[PDB]
Formats: structure tokens, C-alpha cells, sequence
């Protein structure tokens, strides 16, 4: 959950087109968190 966070955080402002919801929910969502 740290690094998909960093990760998470950093691209939101990359790109307008893709919506990622807050991301400890969308880690969980891919599961990736776990």
C-alpha cells in the first residue's frame, strides 16, 4: 500500500483522462494492496 500510493498520488496530476478513485481504495480495488 506505500509504493501503490506514492505511485498512486504522483500520476494523478499526470493524467486528466483517467479517474482514479483515493488511492487506499484503489489499491484494494486491484487488489494489489491486498
Amino acid at each position: 500500500c506505500w509504493l501503490c500510493r506514492a505511485l498512486i498520488k504522483r500520476i494523478q496530476a499526470m493524467i486528466p483522462k483517467g479517474g482514479r478513485m483515493l488511492p487506499q481504495l484503489v489499491c484494494r480495488l486491484v487488489l494489489r494492496c491486498s
